[PDB]
């Protein structure tokens, strides 16, 4: 489902000669890295990671780093990184400084899976001083940290077995907590999205539609403003269709005169060797243009010729 896969006969040192040879001398040969980079599957540029630094007792990252600039540098690095450290580093720009991308959270915490997110946790707290959650507290507050903290446990329900009688009963809690009462209960919302399995969850969104007539992200909407708003939605809609969600935070971060270019790094890397033709699909459904389309009129040089090789793979 991803676009990005092993590359047949695989040869590390080779890869990493070729890299040697792009930025050996003056000038750099932004093709030859895009050519094998893009092509070469997240684990095989590790390999090629630990090749180059053999042969030529060199950083490969340092030296990318120094030979390229600006958003197609950007793009570079976030390929090198593991699909667990890219997030960790994500999160944590995401938390740096002042103010917080609240949106880079909830894209990450809403659509990795279980053993995904454990992992985040324990690479997380190696690579910096403090845990995942303890980074959440900081940065969050109210009812929206108890979310990201309730989605970073890692914990829900993994079982495909739906019970209508507990489905049904799940559809009149959420009623009773918002839509058919003053004021909202937050909690509740909570607890039935992050901890309830996704079989269960699903046939709840089409039961809560059947009984009040109207869709479980409307009263969402209704209930809940900011930040909160934003990741309940994102939860539902990562339940319902992970592709489609990617697809509509894509279409954002491109559409205006400007682009949201981290977003637009981090969903085409994170997603290349997971669902990245799904979201291609989604997008063309729901957009008519296709993803490939609407990349090479918001962006240029190197910077789209990498992510346009995402796009298309192998
Ligand atoms: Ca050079
Ligand atoms: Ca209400
Ligand atoms: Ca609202």
């Amino acid at each position: 489902r991803g676009t990005i896969t092993d590359a047949s006969g695989f040869d590390p040192l080779r890869d990493a000669e070729v890299l040697r040879k792009a930025m050996k001398g003056f000038g750099t040969d932004e093709q030859a890295i895009i050519d094998c980079l893009g092509s070469r599957s997240n684990k095989q540029r590790q390999q090629i990671l630990l090749s180059f630094k053999t042969a030529y007792g060199k950083d490969l990252i340092k030296d990318l780093k120094s030979e390229l600039s600006g958003n197609f540098e950007k793009t570079i690095l976030a390929l090198m990184k593991t699909p667990v450290l890219f997030d960790v580093y994500e999160i944590k720009e995401a938390i740096k400084g002042a103010g917080t991308d609240e949106a880079c959270l909830i894209e990450i915490l809403a659509s990795r899976s279980n053993e995904h997110i454990r992992e985040l946790n324990r690479a997380y707290k190696t690579e910096f001083k403090k845990t995942l959650e303890e980074a959440i507290r900081s940065d969050t507050s109210g009812h929206f940290q108890r979310l990201l903290i309730s989605l970073s446990q890692g914990n829900r329900d993994e079982s495909t077995n739906v019970d209508m009688s507990l489905v049904q009963r799940d559809v009149q809690e959420l009623y009773a907590a918002g839509e058919n009462r003053l004021g909202t209960d937050e909690s509740k919302f909570n607890a039935i999205l992050c901890s309830r399995s996704r079989a269960h969850l699903v046939a709840v969104f089409n039961e809560y539609q059947r009984m009040t007539g109207r869709d479980i992200e409307k009263s969402i909407c209704r209930e809940m403003s900011g930040d909160l708003e934003q990741g309940m939605l994102a939860v539902v809609k990562c339940l319902k269709n992970t592709p489609a969600f990617f697809a509509e935070r894509l279409n954002k971060a491109m559409r205006g005169a400007g682009t949201k270019d981290r977003t637009l790094i981090r969903i085409m890397v994170s997603r290349s060797e997971l669902d990245l033709l799904d979201i291609r699909a989604e997008y063309k459904r729901m957009y008519g243009k296709s993803l490939y389309h609407d990349i090479t009129g918001d962006t240029s040089g190197d910077y789209r010729k990498i992510l346009l090789k995402i796009c298309g793979g192998n």
